[PDB]
């Protein structure tokens, strides 16, 4: 319907951006707000090039009811972004050899019945036959909606060691997280990300985003401008359903300090950061990221946000956006590559 017509828009602006020039002798700021302009990007954009910030710009509004614009510092949903930390927080569990990624996922979850010799390897690469079609329609605790999922996943034995996009698999492991560190998930993420990398503009939506929040906005099949007219809702149960997956909010240099870090070798050794993000013969995706021969990716969508990160493979080049007004139509992932790849050649 109106769904197929967004697609095909989107493929139209992907090629209007991939026919845009991108001259080095040309102003970066000029070049990139076109780019963003031809989206009608709403939300957050930050480029940086041999750790200088030389892009930062917020377009539309946080919260249009309030007057409240988009600001560099406004904070967005990391959405599927998060997988790469809860993918960095089991291989930091490998280094300090409380876990092996030849594990197989029945010493953890006992009680399933089918996919028992599931390595953690796999769930880390989305090669694991495991789905779960929805979570709890109540709130529930971190360990209730563990509980939840591990009785209510299906196993595909089809889809046992290809590549194919579950993000239960993240779920689950942000629960080996909890059993191994007897901590909560929200408890690790918070001392070895906030509290080591000091990011302050980062935390979970469940406890509200405080100063510099943003409101998702829904937009009907098919729109390509922003007009506001709808918010997206999420409810605490979908927040608690996150689990591991989806669950944090970020500032764009947030989400920029934390993937340079890793990449850096600052939260697990640069040997160990290599194994964790490797591509599999199926896929690009390996260890919470997509691997690419000129840096890794990640892109989330949901809850009327979506976000995007390209990073050169020594975390020091890259692109964030995040949006908090997701539209089909005009998807801002195709910008955020258009830009790194210039900028990765040196056209920027």
């Amino acid at each position: 319907a109106l769904n197929k017509k967004a697609a095909l828009k989107n493929s139209q602006l992907s090629r209007k951006i991939n026919q845009t020039t991108f001259s080095n002798n040309k102003n970066t700021d000029e070049q990139v707000t076109k780019a963003l302009n031809l989206s009608h990007f709403v939300g957050s954009a930050l480029v940086v090039k041999n750790d200088h910030v030389i892009y930062n710009r917020a377009f539309g509004y946080a919260n249009k009811a309030k007057n409240q614009r988009n600001k560099v510092n406004s904070k967005y949903q990391i959405l599927s972004i998060q997988k790469s930390m809860t993918a960095v927080g089991i291989m930091q569990l490998v280094q300090a050899g409380k876990v092996k990624l030849t594990d197989p996922i029945s010493k953890y979850y006992p009680t399933l019945k089918h996919g028992r010799q599931t390595t953690l390897r796999q769930m880390l690469d989305m090669t694991t036959g495991f789905r779960l079609k929805s979570g709890s329609k109540e709130f529930l605790p971190e360990n209730q909606v563990i509980d939840f999922a591990a009785h209510n996943v299906f196993y595909y034995p089809d889809k046992n060691g290809i590549y194919n996009y579950s993000s239960v698999n993240f779920l689950l492991l942000a629960g080996i997280i909890r059993k191994v560190t007897g901590q909560s998930y929200q408890h690790f993420f918070t001392t070895h990300f906030i509290d080591k990398l000091n990011l302050n503009e980062t935390g979970f939506l469940i406890h509200g985003q405080g100063q510099d929040a943003t409101t998702g906005y829904r937009a009907l099949a098919d729109q390509t401008l922003p007009n506001y007219d709808q918010t997206m809702p999420e409810s605490k149960s979908q927040m608690a359903n996150e689990l591991g997956t989806g669950q944090v909010y970020m500032s764009t240099a947030d989400l920029f300090t934390v993937e340079s870090a890793i990449l850096k070798g600052q939260l697990l050794s640069k040997k160990n950061v290599a194994i964790l993000h490797t591509r599999t013969a199926t896929g690009e995706y390996g260890g919470g990221v997509y691997n690419m021969s000129n840096g890794i990716r990640s892109h989330g969508l949901g809850y009327g946000y979506e976000s995007s990160i390209f990073l050169s493979p020594d975390g020091k080049t890259g692109v964030v956006l995040m949006s908090n007004y997701y539209r089909k139509a005009a998807g801002i992932q195709a910008t955020a590559n258009k830009i790194f790849t210039e900028l990765m050649k040196g056209d920027i």
